[PDB]
């Protein structure tokens, strides 16, 4: 249910514009970020480059690989512009579409992971665990590349979220910080969660194994959910217990 | 009860140039993170500055918009040296008044949150959400900066605590890593929790919703407290329940 | 039951030449990382400083620190090829011995780690300490350089992990994403836990106290341990209990 | 006289190949700067970007400027190999196609003053101007970009070149260092030295005026060429005077 | 005849403003370096101290420096400003207040230059002679802190200028590329040249000596002089001698 | 002539103690650059490896490469000691052994030629002509590694210099900035100056062909030397002939 890409944008200017004039300290930065690029997408790469940086790889390499995901896949720079709009609908702290992209680390990590994902399915494997790792010291999420996530997710504070590498998560869902989407033990194969459309999970819960959360589900915080969690349920507890309805 | 901002001062300085003296490695990081500076607040702008430093902001930058600040508000500084003497009262490890200055990242996001605090007071909140989020990827801690805390707060550890826009949190107050200030839903208005004074919450916690932690109140680690706590009372587990006394 | 050290570095230079061939956007990293380096102590060194480097302290610095350390304990350089085999032998998603060494933050954090425990006990501890709080914000992890660790360890995805002072943590033990080995309050002394060889610790479990966790024993995810578990158990819940075995 | 490009092209890869492996130390800085790019265009425009970065303009940002030069006008980059080229022949100390590409200044600041040149015909003229003068500081090369400069030309060793804005330079021209093309003094209109084909200019000589060097001649190191010099004649002395033939 | 400081200010942010709209590549660097600055002087610091920054000393340690000595004699900047009128008045390429101030290195060099000598005079040695040879390795002018510069200097060009511990250089100086003003030996005490007012100073001049260049006098490019050369006389070749009048 | 580098070295650590005391804006400065390294050797490759380090090579693997030489050939650090009194004893504006070692870009060039000439002469000549081009663009010297240069040389103010691939320079010579030692044209083989011990070279002088400068002679500024110059004798002019004698 995502608003068009080529109109988040010109709001995202317009709001930017707007806001470069109403603080000057901040200009330079909404100029650089967001008002010199053409597209999303190209604020998107520029960003992401820039935030990734480091000694071990500079911000000019990881763009070019970042550039080469978007103009080969560029339907991923429109689940961008769908988690964009999730978050502004559903955090009432954020007002603005330029908020997530300015400054949400689970955004940009959401957005770094789909660059990875890409890189995965063409067998660049090296690249895709480079990215997912340089992606967990900057902005403290760490997804294997490997997952399937959808569109119109919120990433919402984000820090020391962990998903594995067989685990999905549909779209529309909202997870918080300290969330590990993981395995049951030393284990293998189908492994890790499969998180169905419009579920929010609690801050710090644990779902463990390749076991269905159903759509429409609310996971509390601090659970530690071990079985599967019926459609549009509450599950809560250590272990995870059906309380409620959403 | 909290002793003298230049008196700190003074015995920080004195710390460091004898600590300059038995470690030659960590001279120069001694001389220009402390003493070149003729004063805290100058020290902390010049810390702040370097370690939010980026690619889209540079240290530069960050040091203007801090020392206007403390220029405009210089009891901040007076609540920095309070904040120093927590760590150095509470924390066992800690015996120096330098050491939560130079090295303790609860210690700097909590003095960054100060100026993301002034600045959303003075309807400055683009730069006020910056700061906030930088400090999210630098230190881990995603404060909100119109959370209303005190002075002598200890935030050990820190890495993934989160404190929601609408929380308070009272004058010596300690809390662990991983802990969360946050709301219940899909929640709107007063939304998150009253923190009152010289309450301790235990790694992990989550306190959600807006209620009262009453005053001197102990939180258990990986509790999830749901409804108020008395003041003087321990709660613990998942969800919370009165275990006791401090 | 460790591989030879030259034996894993000989891998690892082998993984890497082909690796280098078979990605170019990448054979920079694998050069400048791994293949100009005689032996893994350099590329340890080299890593190290590079990824802790920030302003106020520069790579240049922090590898002159860490190749004292290496020139005056070799055996730390033995034990980080044990934690290369650690994750490798235990994390399904890993195949190569050059995969923790290049990206692991746990991995990276547990050699860090060494240093400073080599600093701490050559009486460095301002040096120490820097390097501990420049891992916290670096890797996430807090571990104080007073712990006592073993080899054969794996820090798995690694963000949020808390070691107190007085914790041992002894051979082959695994460690997830915000595990505390952690205090009971306003403690002193000896107040850490004590984890015994084989240990398993699930994510976001608290164990505190000065309480040992046996031989091959399993900790569930999101537990809090208060009370010591017996070897070869599986200890879970909010506190934790007895409810099977591993 | 100019080989092909794309010969030019698979003969620098070839050498860096090659290089790489007899040099373990510069592997990595072969693959960054030549070996992981697919043309000639796509290394001078990442070369570029990375000399010329700066506190106040950085590697990315200089890059997608030079790459849309390079698309709007690929001639420039047969100009480069032009450029290349030259050096190689006429420079008894260099031997290989990629020693000009990776090394000289004279060299790197010829191809940004194309960029530039560019830029100012298209009206862009604030951008040619932050060029010029980047170029000068980094390599110590002022060239005004609506200067007229052809293909094959050589700036040995470079430092200290000046050329002003009405200067031409025709193609297979050599120039020292501390040459300046310039005016005769409080100046304005068509005003600085017209260089025809294949003219050779020693270290430190100063042409000054809208003066014509003629195709073919040679100027003396240290003189100061005040009127014309005829084609195919050597020029010297303070002022310069015929002296000979070449 | 130099006008006043707020005006010229007020003319650079205009310029700043209207270029910031039609080159969006340089609206972030017009911000950045200008827009976002109250005054010239705060500007002059900041762009000092951004391109004067590295590895041995950072950006926000220069600006401390530069802003007390503005602070304590603020007559350096209507220097700065009287320099930047030079520069547009004389030099045809340059119509815009802005341009001396964002681009030229030697204007950039003749204000470090203030700082170094407002701190030599203060005794603080040094800092003035760190400054001195920082601005040499960064803008090509080496310029001892104890000579005396007046204002309504252009330096144009600049690289390779080199002026001595007691040179004197009066208001309305016109200095091009590689000027020398410098000894005859192995000297000692008063022996470097005294330039007066108005004095226009040829690419690669030598001016050696304790000797005067007399006011309005135009010195040839690459000339050596040796001896006086007498107000409003124009002195040419090597040796120099009268060659007419300006 | 030289005094004893561990003598130098002394005195060194001495002056640089007392100085950061009375400048506290420059302690962290003198403790990076100079206290905090055992010897001098030390101090020159943290030096050359930060003031030569760019995105294209960074400080970390500079320093290994001036490490590796150094090691191996000591002998270049006590020439640098001989070097340092070389500026000490002959420029009056020095008085401080640490000056030549912390602010002077000849010394600094001088000291990174010897690390790339004991190179070339390994045959490793691709690091050494990497090398020679970057302290081109940092210090504006570009000496050929292949030039044989002696001890006790002092290249003041230094900026453009350059000195070719079969230049010889012996003991005790002092060169001004834009001296060129080169060749005569599209010249080969032997073909550069061969320069004597104790000979002084003005500004801006330009030595041509494989000619003899003989010992204790002396160059005037601005000199074009085309032919021998016997010892003991002061040649200038354009062409230089014989004027008198030292
Ligand atoms: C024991 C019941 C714990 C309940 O936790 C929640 O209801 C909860 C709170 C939130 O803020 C959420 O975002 C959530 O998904 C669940
Ligand atoms: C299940 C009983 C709760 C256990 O958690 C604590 O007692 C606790 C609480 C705190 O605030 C702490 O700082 C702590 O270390 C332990
Ligand atoms: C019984 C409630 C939670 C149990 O959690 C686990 O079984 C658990 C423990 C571990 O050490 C793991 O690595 C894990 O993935 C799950
Ligand atoms: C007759 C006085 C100086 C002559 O200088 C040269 O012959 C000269 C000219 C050039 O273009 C060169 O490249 C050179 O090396 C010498
Ligand atoms: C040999 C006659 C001297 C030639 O040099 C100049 O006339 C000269 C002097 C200056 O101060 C200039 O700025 C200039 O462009 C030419
Ligand atoms: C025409 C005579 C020119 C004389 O140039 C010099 O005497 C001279 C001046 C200096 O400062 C030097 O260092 C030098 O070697 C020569």
């Amino acid at each position: 249910p995502c608003e068009e890409l080529e109109i988040v944008w010109k709001n995202i200017k317009a709001e930017a514009r707007a806001l470069a004039d109403c603080e000057p300290m901040l200009a330079s930065f909404y100029h650089a970020t967001l008002l010199k690029h053409e597209n999303l997408g190209s604020a998107l790469s520029y960003m992401l480059a820039n935030k990734l940086a480091s000694p071990i790889m500079p911000a000019i390499a990881i763009r070019e690989v970042v550039e080469e995901a978007y103009a080969a896949d560029p339907e991923m720079i429109a689940s961008a512009a769908c988690d964009i709009q999730a978050v502004r609908t559903r955090d009432p702290a954020v007002d603005k579409y330029s908020t997530p992209l300015l400054y949400l680390k689970g955004f940009h990590a959401l957005q770094a992971y789909r660059i990875g994902h890409w890189l995965w399915n063409k067998g660049r494997r090296a690249l895709a665990i480079f990215l997912q790792n340089q992606v967990s010291v900057s902005f403290q999420v760490d997804i294997h590349p490997a997952a399937k996530i959808g569109r119109g997710i919120m990433l919402d504070h984000a820090t020391g979220i962990v998903v594995g590498e067989t685990a999905v998560i549909e779209d529309d869902v909202s997870i918080l910080q300290s969330v590990t989407l993981g395995g049951t033990g030393k284990t293998s194969g189908d492994r890790h969660p499969k998180i169905r459309e419009g579920v929010m999970i609690g801050a710090g819960a644990k779902i463990l194994g390749n076991i269905e959360v159903g759509r429409g589900a609310k996971i509390g915080a601090g659970s530690v959910v071990l079985q599967p969690v019926p459609p549009h349920t509450t599950a809560a507890g250590v272990p995870a217990r059906i309380v409620g309805k959403p």
